């Protein structure tokens, strides 16, 4: 019975309700942002999230993202910043995670993010140690805070527990807290607590998001290198693939 | 009678009410963000805004800014991006402009901004033509849209009308609109309409904001060059000075 | 295939998402308010609303109601008001209607309501003529406004079109409008437009709501007569029954 | 220097900012609701609240009220309820109280209220004992909860401390709490804590509010008796007078 896709009705009710929730929270969601790419399921074996549904509280890797901005910010840059432009830019999006579900372990080589919880609470799991990039020196300034150890009893997705091993630091964010920064080159993941009465709704403000997705394939590249450039490295292999497209039957 | 400062009571009621308005709108305002640097008056001759008050509807250059984030985003960058890092980073802030008042004509060589109106309506005045930087070539991708001509009857601040001459393009932004981008090296200004029943409240998401201000003098510089680096170029000379400090008696 | 009930999963996702939407809108929803009585389906033949779902846009009679208050307001009343107390009291509730769905034609002999749209838009259908009560004289003061004729093309629920015949007046309410009053003894109904991108969310402030429901059977009666007193008269017979309980399988 | 009035500028900034705060919180405030009757000062000696201002945190009796509804609910009533109609009706309003300020001790013979905190926190002081009405028997059902004793260190307005003596019960209400009912014939008062970073904003849903005020003198009476009927009995004599009008110079 292992689900291999999500029905059109399951997808629409999930995404359309989330868009309404976002609008209720005053996030500027336009019509084009509500599409078949908004609802993400990280891997075929994660489609089972819909066996019992988004309110089951079960641990699965899936989420909704409504992106209001992803500005290259290339205009006005001295030509010499061409090779480093990919680390800048501005991406603003609203992310919705239901109870128990996760935005799976992953890291970005270029994108640095920041979180602002709007509704619910966000449990962030991450490695305070930055990853290295063979052959290249890297700058340091603030680095990541050590945080706290994981709380007891966190249910991880079946068959993906190991992908979380290195994300030893934990922090729980709430509405009204100071903005939290997730520096690039740091493994991170997050979920909405299983007992939450509401979906987790978080506003992410980060640098440009390099994603050669389906709802992406068609735009013009600001800088040659950017074309087909990917910057979302998921720890679990089964997550990097099913991420670029949602199977809707 | 030309006011030369703002009284402690005038300042607190202006800034504390604005902070409450921001909180009502769910913007994450922390205690340290509500300080004596939040309320800005651009020039001694602009203190007359307080002769009749922030609800007079009169044209003056003053505003409130609550900055929740100003992240250098230097961590994880290849050492080669050191000289171009100043063009990136992440700055999130809530700006409050009362009826008739303006965020005066100015431009940034490094900072690219984006606007999201939360409450009220925002009238943006800008030059669709980017400024040049002697001796350096610059990248181009999207540039700025031409916009529309100014609507009839815009009252400008007395003695500062000329600073607006080059900002020929106009656009009126409302809550729910697509995010609007103001590329770096473009002259821009904005105001809250004089007949607005509410202050204009806008969320700005931009690259790092280089400002060697009073509430700034004391931090550590992520990159040597950044120290004392200024990136807010106001057209009116009387605006670049009184911007770094508010005279409260 | 005519549905005869709603599955536990269908019910929970419908009601739990609505509760989250309400909370997003700051309505004070407590845990006990989110129960198996919140989601209402007016008649067995209306369960087909779940054949295609709450986002199908199809015309069916069903809605969600989260009641925060239903105060008899009997305390402090002179004993002589005992027989007229049933016309007073205070009932505050949040009602959520999905696109195309209706709160079916009905009237109350005692309850006078008022509407405040919080999200979406509300299309109210009603009779400007008050109903009569055989043998009893009634007071008049403001009466109901005549309103406008129905807009063209309103899709009514299959097999229930006639129940709307007498509700000739129409009015479309939006967020920010003046409070709208629906005097007792007036036939009324309302729906969320089929093309709405969001569920209709309305705050109703009315006099006491006499409803001997399932989630009601168990309380103490403030005044003898009130016991088992019903005040929700639906035009369609198939609506008065299936209203007191939702079949969840 | 004892202030004897409030200047036009002081009044407008106080009331216009409050209206904007209300709108930010989605309360349906129309243009006519923002008038010279919205800002209330209970007594000439309370005008000193403006010596240091609404953010001084000092104890004074003053508040702002934006009434969206005050429906007699007389239509549809059997003629026999004419003498008891004054106890019913529907009044919806948003009340704004700044830090340290109070809605002074008082009681209503007819009006029963309910509170829903929208922003900030509300400290309610009241007598759990209902007042008696010479010669008339009264109904009882739920009565008022006993509550808790006052917290230590509540600063009361100078010269009005005694008016609070009988309001022995205390309860602190927050956003999201169950609706709180204040039965008619109970002495009550409330304030916004002095250390609050935001004004207290509360939505009150009560029965009809009988107030022959300035912004009232001119309407038609639904029932003869109602004409000139007053239902706001303040413990302090200096409060019952200056309540019907605000001295603006
Ligand atoms: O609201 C837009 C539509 O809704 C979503 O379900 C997408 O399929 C898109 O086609
Ligand atoms: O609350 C929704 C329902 O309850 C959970 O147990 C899931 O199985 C889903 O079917
Ligand atoms: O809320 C913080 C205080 O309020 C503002 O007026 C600043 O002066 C700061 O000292
Ligand atoms: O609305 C506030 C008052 O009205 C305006 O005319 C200003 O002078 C200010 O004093
Ligand atoms: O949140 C409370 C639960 O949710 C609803 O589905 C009801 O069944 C109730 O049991
Ligand atoms: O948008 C939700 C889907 O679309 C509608 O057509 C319904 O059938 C439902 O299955
Ligand atoms: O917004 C309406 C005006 O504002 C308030 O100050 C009242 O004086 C009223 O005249
Ligand atoms: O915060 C506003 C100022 O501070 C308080 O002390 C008042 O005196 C007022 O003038
Ligand atoms: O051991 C816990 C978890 O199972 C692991 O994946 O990450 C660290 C945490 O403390
Ligand atoms: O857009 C998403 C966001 O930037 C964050 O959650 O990381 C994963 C993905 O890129
Ligand atoms: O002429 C108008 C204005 O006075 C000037 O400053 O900018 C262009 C606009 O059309
Ligand atoms: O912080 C402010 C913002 O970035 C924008 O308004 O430009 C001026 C100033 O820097
Ligand atoms: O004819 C329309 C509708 O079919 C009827 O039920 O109510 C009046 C409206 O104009
Ligand atoms: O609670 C509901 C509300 O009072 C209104 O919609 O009428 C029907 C029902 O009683
Ligand atoms: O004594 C305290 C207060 O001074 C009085 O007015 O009300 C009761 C409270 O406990
Ligand atoms: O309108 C106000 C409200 O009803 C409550 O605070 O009591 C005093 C006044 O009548
Ligand atoms: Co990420
Ligand atoms: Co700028
Ligand atoms: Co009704
Ligand atoms: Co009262």
């Amino acid at each position: 019975s292992a689900r291999t896709s999500i029905t059109r009705r399951e997808y629409d009710e999930w995404v359309r309700e989330a868009a309404a929730l976002g609008k209720a929270l005053r996030y500027p969601i336009t019509e084009k942002m509500v599409n078949d790419s908004a609802g993400i399921v990280f891997g075929a074996d994660q489609y089972d999230a819909f066996k019992n549904g988004m309110w089951s509280g079960e641990p699965y890797e899936a989420m909704i993202i409504f992106e209001s901005l992803n500005e290259p910010a290339v205009d006005g840059l001295p030509t010499g910043a061409a090779p480093y432009a990919e680390y800048s830019g501005l991406c603003d999006k609203l992310m919705i995670v239901h109870p128990g579900k996760f935005c799976p372990p992953h890291h970005h080589g270029r994108k640095t993010e920041s979180y602002e919880v709007v509704l619910g609470e966000m449990e962030v799991f991450y490695s305070p140690t930055p990853s290295a990039e063979s052959g290249v020196e890297l700058l340091n300034f603030s680095g990541m805070p050590v945080g706290s150890p994981w709380p007891e009893g966190v249910a991880l997705p079946k068959g993906r527990e190991s992908s979380y091993e290195k994300l030893t630091s934990y922090v729980r964010l709430r509405a009204g807290d100071p903005k939290f920064v997730m520096h690039r080159k740091h493994l991170h993941a997050f979920r909405c607590p299983p007992d939450s009465d509401v979906p987790l709704v978080v506003r992410e403000v980060s640098t440009y998001s390099h994603e050669p997705t389906e709802a992406a394939a068609g735009n013009h590249a600001p800088i040659p290198s950017w074309l087909g450039m990917h910057d979302n490295d998921f720890v679990s292999d089964a997550a990097n693939t099913g991420r670029l497209q949602t199977a809707i039957s």
